[PDB]
């Protein structure tokens, strides 16, 4: 679990949003394991607006954080689970690490700030929905 809270917005991987979320809904893309909601309060979290390939990321089935190398944003092929039929995820970010379900919604992060949320693993690698490329997080 997690989520991002930036100015008066609430991001969180598409398959765990709650009841509120949907009910608060400003954006949700199936294709991307995204969903943005509206809070009352104000969220302090400054998105990076780069091009790194390198951050660390909270892996909560470990209690640590792991620095990681990871690829630029692309559509890749994700296995069926219990939330989503086998499909192509959207802007997705590839790293070696571990992972586990229950860790989605951590954060990577990278010097200039948030990247994106833990959304997908396996084979040993683990993946991560980017939010760089949303601009209009910041107004
Ligand atoms: C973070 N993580 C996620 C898993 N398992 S998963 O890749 O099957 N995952 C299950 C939950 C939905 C995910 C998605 N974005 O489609 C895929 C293992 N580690
Ligand atoms: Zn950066």
């Amino acid at each position: 679990s997690g989520a991002i809270y930036v100015g008066n917005y609430r991001v969180v991987n598409r398959h765990l949003a709650t009841h509120n979320d949907w009910a608060n809904l400003v954006w949700e893309d199936s294709s991307r394991d995204l969903l943005v909601s509206s809070t009352t309060a104000q969220g302090c979290d400054t998105i990076a607006r780069c091009d790194c390939q390198t951050g660390v990321y909270y892996c909560s089935s470990r209690r640590k954080h792991y620095p990681v190398s990871f690829s630029k944003p692309s559509l890749i092929f994700v296995e069926a689970s219990e939330y989503y039929p086998a499909r192509y995820q959207s802007h997705l970010m590839l790293a070696v690490g571990h992972s586990e379900p229950g860790d989605c919604g951590g954060i990577l992060r990278c010097q200039h700030g948030v990247v994106g949320i833990v959304s997908t693993g396996g084979n040993g690698l683990v993946g991560f929905a980017d939010v760089r490329d949303l601009l209009w997080l910041d107004e």
